[PDB]
């Protein structure tokens, strides 16, 4: 590759070596295990580059990583793309069959795997081909990663190549029969960092990431680039803390001791942290957790707000960078009390810089932003995956009509706020309208004797797909389906026949199927019950 | 596509419409179900082309087929490639998981499936995407295939395109973790038909396919194009008989009644046909079965020869056309008695026209053709798959050194005869030599109380991979491992320490794992026992 | 030229080194002069390659050959194309002016010429340029070809190049003012061998070439590649016998002694062989002569059939491979007596595999195959010359309408049999119809006092081109033109006015002009008499 110096390529090496701020004595902390300054981090990145070059890794090669959040993963977030290779992130929460499928599909050359993830490999070891080396990671001095770095020098000259070379890849489940591979380039990652920093960094007084913060991931970091936060934090030169196993009492101790001020997690982990007894007497009024997993509930947001936590939500869905929208509160919205605070902070939010985010119907009709008319979200951003890896027909449905189809059904306010109602596939087609099942599940969950609810659709000739409810009862609770039908019928203010109360068809089941990640198996139920 | 008429493209449509011989009143017979002349076959091919065009099938599209041997499959062997689409052949003997994987990998648009294969689809129906139509096939008037053809006209103008467009594809298991896809073009299929017809058609008096024969497949026909025989037979304009379910007493009745003279089957089906009581009083001295499945045994060949059956073997392995070599007997080899007859007829055979077939070592050293020096077979033919579909590193191991690696270890005589000894992966590395496990299994199977034997390798520091034997005992038989060790030690005439008798390590196991096709699971045993 | 090994090129070297069968002890016999096995033939081919490389012959160069049928010509049929050069075949029966024209037009670099063809060169020696070396061939030890081979080694590594490189060329007279050059590639020759072997090799019991035959050319072998037979025979590894001068009593002795079973000749040579006294007591019932020169007559075919000779005809015309059609008899046609046998065996025959062979009018109207409607034959085959060498307007008339124009007028039966009636230029246009002159010549030749007849056309305003007959009288025979007119008028069953008997205009001439090859000069007569 020959380049004139006039033409500038947006590369990750520029993100690391030309930051917003660089503090040599700023530290990276691996929880109670390791601690080293940014100088050491740069030296280790160059050593890892030397070690990878010694192993035969080339520009087109692919390296797979399977471990928790640590300094090693931050070093993998940089070293592998700079040398020109592809960083494949393995979802350790998938089944061994799916993991083996993704490894075979991506054709990984070298696999870095943590020690306690070894049993998962042990039952798919012989099925794996095209893999030449396994590097076992450990939390003590016996780590093979550390041994490989020591044998190397801290000098390295990082190449300059085209900005459109692929940098990272990972696989998403979704609604398909097999996991789908999404990839991003150097230019896309650099642009995502720039855009999100411009959007959230310029906020007046709420929910802003600045150069004085201390960062901590609580998202698995093998999923969506940890929302791109490790790339952003490194660019700000801020202190970074990595917990590892995500134990609540280790996380709380680390927030207390390292003085963490910025984080991202999911509603379940946040609920665990807030409910843990050790957190009952710990200061929280410096912390800015971002909730991005799914559907930050109002009750959780309110309970966090009573603890003086700057909690706010964001939207991203594994093919979109991921970040597409974040809630930002104007100065007159900060004076509202907690009830209105939790209303706004729980929304999907306004779209970030350089995002279009239209609402449409199957006809691509671009429905108006009145506030109640719902439709699918279609977006155009600088950091969207062009297609699925080694896929043709799924790729054409992804980019149908000239826009990326997220698969989420939402309505957009006049001011810009987005509120996601449901999924496109979870829309049930009664007559000629589309009502959401999430509101029905929320209504049924309000029952005192109901544990969990799943609402699905069943065919009917004259009224299309009509509702069906599967509920799980609590301890020593026995309520008939008639009582639940009446309880749902008691509510008001909805369209359709009366209030769409003749076809609820609630049924009591002992258990409800769930994915390996922990989401309801609406599709296998679409299979089991009909 | 614009073509000058001077430039000639080798297409399958030329194979059908410009045959060696065309007899309008010659018939195609579906066993006791249907019977129609070649005129009707041509009309039905054009009708099927019209029906496929009406369904939206284009040049790049792919159509999957899942049924038995019938007139419908012969029509699919022609109509789908002519219109420009890809014919994907589905192995109905694989597990539903593997079938679903292959359907997803090939991205089939339309699936033609037989009725009694429906349950297999029923448990993978929801997992399948990218498939728009299912056509259910039946043996009565209710067939959807027949209904779709009736609605069409017998006229059609078949396009002319480049001869390198892909025509057929199917998936092979092999030693990999997932099935591998192999594809062939129009030119390759036409050349395979020409070459094999030139090779076996020109034989003086033995094992020749000529224009006076009656053809019958006994190979599943979704595996290796049924050895290309349906393409050859159609070109000769010979009578074709299709049995369907491969029942021995239906097959024998069809051979008796339709006067079948040419066939291809596997050793198991041939043994079933010869041992069936109904065949005890049926004339067989006009039949020329070709054994191509695996390792035609000498005893079976001798027993077939005592029935005056022109039985001979052929070699092909799913990435090679398939045909690479066929045994042909010279006029002075026909005067030998049955003992020498079964020796020659059971060999791999001389390579067919336009095949190179060298023997080599890992160093590509091209070992001499002395008669006992064994090595891997590497071939160059006009009809080899260039690579695996959507695969890179497996494709490079397939064509390593400029030749296609079959994975079979054989020695080649001076005259040209090839005798396959074992597989490359089943070679066990004692010290510095490679002895075959097939001979050891044959020796151990000679025991009177032994049912089946599998020989594998186990590590040992000073002597490399050494042998281990797993045997299954017959009814009410209990022989210790010492007796089997001594019985194997009793034999003579082999290299290595004495006769390599200190490490046989025979073990008695109730059962031995087998693939879904019926082959020993040497690799899962490499896993279970070590 | 760089080639991946996956892409297979159809070359003549594959035809020689990857045959259908290879027998090292099988022999090549030059009549009573030389005899050497196939091992020696391969060694001599490599030696000839070395010698040609030493002389400065390159990939684009052209080598001309002028001799009889011998082992040397078979070696030239292989060695020159493999090294990449063009083999130019010189018609030794042309006039020295035409030979000089063809040598100048092809621009030959090196000329191999037999000794007794030297006088022909002696009178055009000074006119020839661009020729650097003459190699004189002899039937004794003084041959320069043998001396050049001895000085060389038997090792050679034959190059691999594109299959579309030109291999052979020769010139045809035809109807043009100068000879026309036709050329073929490696791919075309390989495909011609494959197709013809598939067509005639697969016949049930009549007229088949198999691996047990002994081959002998009786066609000059510098005309149409000897019908491609030397390429086919070498691929079958059969014994080959070369007579040289085509003396009838040397040919009969060679058939008797070498046990020849397959041959191709012309009607004149076959008549000479059958009428020779030495053949009166020689067994003929193993011989399969193919008549391909022109118009195998029924009387000759019947007389050959009474000798138990499997005589059959074939069609080819120097721009078409040459083979386009061969007569093949079905099993129920073998039971007919000699009268019906000679009817079928004398026809043009059914088209061979991969040939289209339509019948058309000037409007390209594709006349039906009723059995009596005649028209020009237009063909599409894999082995047709794309154009004439260094010619533009003749090339466009050759491939007018998207088909190759043979220039022969024939009618095609419903079953497929072709019967050539005449030539396009020899069609005479009375009124609005086209009657053939060959039938008129045959009718006039039936006279007892008539030696030879030529029928031509003359202008007439109201009836177009009308007939004229030139006859030669036998010894001491004087029949007036009135008697011949009446004899022709006596016949019946033809169209036109009455039976087209008012314009026969028979004339008695002492002699009739003939070409240097021995065909009637219809065009110079079109010039002399009108």
């Amino acid at each position: 590759y020959v380049n004139d110096p006039s033409n500038y390529q947006l590369l990750i090496k520029n993100l690391l070596f030309s930051p917003v701020a660089f503090n040599p004595e700023q530290e990276i902390v691996y929880a109670n295990h390791r601690r080293h300054s940014y100088k050491t981090f740069h030296d280790r990145v160059r050593q890892f580059a030397n070690a990878l070059t010694k192993m035969g890794v080339k520009k087109g090669d692919t390296v797979a990583v399977m471990d928790y959040d640590s300094h090693r993963y931050l070093e993998c977030y940089f070293a592998i793309p700079m040398i020109g290779a592809k960083l494949h992130m393995i979802n350790v929460r998938l089944s061994p069959e799916q993991i083996l499928y993704t490894i075979d599909h991506a054709e990984d050359d070298i696999i870095l795997i943590h020690e306690e993830f070894l049993p998962i490999l042990d039952q798919i070891k012989g099925r794996i081909d095209t893999v030449t080396r396994y590097v076992v990671l450990r939390d003590d001095e016996e780590c093979e990663y550390e041994r490989l770095l020591e044998q190397e020098s801290t000098e390295y000259n990082f190449p300059d190549f085209d900005e459109n070379t692929v940098a990272t890849t990972f696989y998403t489940t979704g609604t398909t029969g097999f996991p789908k591979g999404v990839f991003f380039t150097h230019r896309q990652l650099v642009l995502h960092t720039m855009g999100i920093l411009s959007t959230i960094g310029t906020n007046a007084s709420q929910g802003r990431l600045h150069q004085g913060d201390i960062y901590m991931p609580i998202t698995p970091m093998f999923h969506v680039h940890a929302w791109g936060l490790p790339y952003m934090a490194t660019m700000l030169g801020v202190k970074q803390v990595y917990p590892g196993k995500y134990v609540p009492d280790v996380l709380l101790n680390l927030i207390e001791q390292e003085k963490v001020t910025f984080s991202h997690c999911v509603p379940t982990i946040l609920h665990l942290l807030l409910s843990s007894p050790k957190s009952k007497a710990m200061d929280f009024s410096g912390w800015k957790v971002v909730i991005g997993g799914a559907a930050l509930p109002k009750a959780l947001c309110k309970s966090a707000l009573e603890r003086d936590i700057d909690v706010f939500a964001g939207y991203g869905m594994s093919e979109t960078g991921p970040i597409l929208s974040i809630v930002q509160l104007t100065p007159e919205q900060l004076e509202l009390d907690v009830d209105q605070q939790a209303e706004y902070r729980s929304k999907t939010g306004k779209k970030v810089a350089l995002v279009e985010a239209y609402i449409v119907d199957e006809d691509m009709n671009k429905l108006p932003h009145d506030g109640e008319t719902a439709g699918e979200i279609v977006v155009r951003a600088p950091w969207l995956t062009p297609n699925y890896y080694k896929d043709n027909k799924n790729s054409k449905a992804l980019w149908r009509g000239g826009y990326l189809h997220t698969g989420d059904v939402a309505h957009i306010d006049d001011e810009g706020f987005i509120k996601i109602t449901d999924r496109v596939k979870d829309m049930i087609k009664i007559s000629g309208e589309w009502v959401s099942s999430l509101e029905l599940e929320d209504i049924l969950h309000q029952h005192q004797s109901v544990s969990e609810v799943a609402v699905i659709g069943m065919p009917h000739n004259k009224w299309g797909e009509v509702p069906l409810a599967l509920v799980t009862l609590k301890e020593d609770a026995q309520v008939t389906e008639k009582e639940l039908l009446g309880f749902a019928k008691d509510f008001i203010n909805k369209g359709i026949l009366a209030r769409e109360a003749l076809l609820l068809k609630v049924k009591i089941v002992d258990e409800i199927a769930k994915t390996s990640v922990g989401k309801v198996d609406k599709k296998e139920l679409r299979k089991l019950h009909l």
